């Protein structure tokens, strides 16, 4: 009775087929360009593995975004290169644009294109139904491509998505956590945000796949249609899954676990309980009510599932009804 294997129902053999080189990323040789090009400008943020900085190429007076890797072991900084190189040119994935050795902190600096966003703490009170429909098909395409490429996200969040509203311009980002998938591999589930994290994370089921990202996406979505961000508040990564739990349902959280033999760790009894499996209609209220459709939250209950096998592909979800009006507005003669 250890635990029931799972694969990707999509996608599941691409790297299989591929070049070694493609996902073999501890073999590659980084391109290095020269950091005299570039100089730091101001500071975004900074966190457990880089500090960010817009920047400018100063041989042609460009806007940049300089990421200053934290020490890390090589295999970790080449994986990040390797992805972003592998998904370069793909529909809404950030560009690579060079990498350098950053003199001071002795490490490798990435540099990428200046996407001019909105923080998304004041863009979401902002969208509209259409934009949010618009930003999630965005969003699709990013993840439908890097899925078709052998490679899992692991880190969907607002803060992972650069929006530059004005220009309806739209980038996937921070891929230091994203890694290549191979039928039966045992991933670590210590990858995405907590509040991002899907129900496989948080039972510790290890042989989990692209649909990890689905579930980062309902979160995202409902966060959007519901003004409630993030939708899933858990203080710690237990009580992540009672949040959820007091959503879903019970019910459907045990008949998972016993789909997949999971042995839940006894820290979740006493904290679990027992909870009905709600009504989307609960958090409808005044404020977002104009953003919530059957259409949405049939999209989003075909998302938030326990059980990762029965989420939409990111593939599928481009079909869904919510965005008709986006993919025929999209239709462009050019
Ligand atoms: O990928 C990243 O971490 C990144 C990309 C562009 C801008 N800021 C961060």
């Amino acid at each position: 009775s250890g635990p029931v294997p799972s694969r990707a129902r999509v996608y599941t053999d691409v790297n299989t087929h591929r070049p070694r080189e493609y996902w073999d990323y501890e073999s590659h040789v980084v391109e290095w360009g020269n950091q005299d090009d570039y100089q730091l400008v101001r500071k975004l943020g900074r966190g457990k593995y880089s500090e960010v900085f817009e920047a400018i190429n100063i041989t042609n007076n460009e806007k940049v975004v300089v990421k200053i890797l934290k020490p890390v072991k090589k295999k970790k900084i080449k994986r990040e290169i390797k992805i972003l190189e592998n998904l370069r040119g793909g529909p809404n994935i950030i560009t690579l644009a060079d990498i350098v050795k950053d003199p001071v902190s002795r490490t490798p600096a990435l540099v990428f294109e200046h996407v001019n966003n909105t923080d998304f703490k004041q863009l979401y009170q902002t969208l509209t139904d259409y934009d949010i429909r618009f930003y999630m098909y965005e969003i699709l395409k990013a993840l439908d491509y890097c899925h078709s490429m052998g490679i899992m996200h692991r880190d969907v969040k607002p803060h992972n998505v650069m929006i530059d509203h004005e220009h309806r311009k739209l980038r996937l980002i921070d891929w230091g956590l994203a890694e290549f998938y191979h039928p039966g591999q045992e991933y670590n589930v210590r990858v995405a945000s907590r509040y991002f994290k899907g129900p496989e994370l948080l039972v510790d089921y290890q042989m989990y796949d692209y649909s990890l990202d689905m579930w980062s996406l309902g979160c995202m979505l409902a966060s959007m249609i519901f003004r409630k961000e993030p939708f899933f508040h858990g203080h710690d990564n237990y009580d992540q899954l009672v949040r959820i739990a007091k959503v879903l349902g019970t019910e459907d959280l045990y008949d998972y676990i016993d789909k997949y033999n999971i042995e839940l760790d006894p820290r979740f009894n006493d904290i679990l309980g027992r909870h009905s499996r709600k009504r989307w209609e609960r958090f409808v209220h005044s404020e977002n009510q104009h953003l919530v459709s059957p259409e949405a939250l049939d999209f989003l209950d075909k998302l938030l599932r326990y059980d990762h096998q029965s989420r939409l592909t990111a593939r599928e979800a481009m079909e869904h009804p919510y965005f008709y009006t986006v993919v025929k507005d999209q239709a462009r003669m050019g």
